[PDB]
């Protein structure tokens, strides 16, 4: 119906024609059944996307709209239990994290070895959302260049530095900050749930030829830490976006009180 598509694209979280085809070819063909308007398709995709990135949030897409029958086979549910965490408890911190419920503690850190699935979970979540940012650090100058107007920020590797830590603490803590880009333009990063993935200590800040833990406690106050040790190995497979969607839906239908602390407990 003209540009009635813009409401649909936003609902499905579709941001590209190619993605549209791959996830729901049938509808692509259905909407364009009586002419394939280059110009119309383009402006719909653009309008959507502007609408998603500027006024929508992580929960609108991470929280699956379908009831979850058996969560026991969900790869995120497994890996949590495997490493000794109460699934339903861990789930609640994730849901609250995605929701900006624990103000300040706006970051989830998955610490552990290379095959423990930390990267497997983080990546599935970042890709489940319409817009996500990756904290580079290859650009030590502007490491947060890709963090504006995103629904999730994935901190995949590297180490903060003395010159960036003040900004880092704000993003990690969920506080609005402006990241000066000299003449060009000072970008503004709004509160965004951040997920960190590392095998090293993320609280250790590099300051030239020395490393410091001077910021350790402030950094620790903004995170929920998980420790993953059980090596999973091939055949476990990659957690899927659908699995991401069910986990958060399950977490919402079985929400328990969460302890506002750095180390996530394992009881249960």
């Amino acid at each position: 119906a003209g540009m009635e598509l813009v409401g649909w694209l936003v609902d499905k979280g579709i941001t590209s024609e190619k993605q549209w085809i791959q996830e729901d070819q049938a509808s692509y063909i259905s909407f364009n059944a009586a002419s394939n308007s280059r110009s119309q398709i383009k402006a719909a995709l653009d309008n959507a996307g502007k609408i998603m990135s500027l006024t929508k949030t992580a929960p609108d897409y991470l929280v699956g709209q379908q009831p979850v029958e058996d969560i026991s086979s969900n790869r995120i549910y497994k890996i949590l239990e495997l490493n000794g965490y109460d699934p339903q408890y861990a789930a609640s911190v994730f849901l609250g994290w995605a929701t900006k419920k624990f103000g300040k503690r706006n970051t989830i850190w998955l610490f552990g070895p290379a095959t423990t699935g930390k990267t497997n979970i983080a990546e599935a979540i970042a890709h489940t959302v319409p817009f996500y940012g990756c904290v580079n650090w290859t650009n030590e100058n502007f490491p947060f260049n890709d963090c504006v107007d995103k629904m999730v920020i994935w901190w995949e590797e590297g180490k903060m530095t003395a010159k960036v830590v003040e900004s880092a603490k704000a993003i990690l803590g969920g506080s609005k900050v402006r990241v000066d880009q000299k003449c060009k333009s000072s970008a503004q990063i709004d509160p965004t749930p951040v997920i960190v993935t590392s095998n090293t200590n993320m609280c250790a800040v590099i300051d030239g030829n020395s490393t410091t833990f001077e910021h350790q406690q402030p950094l620790q106050d903004r995170m929920f830490k998980f420790e993953l040790t059980r090596r999973l190995d091939h055949d476990f497979g990659k957690v899927t976006k659908q699995e991401v969607k069910d986990f958060f839906r399950w977490a919402k239908d079985h929400v328990v009180e969460v302890e506002h602390e750095f180390y996530v407990k394992k009881g249960g």
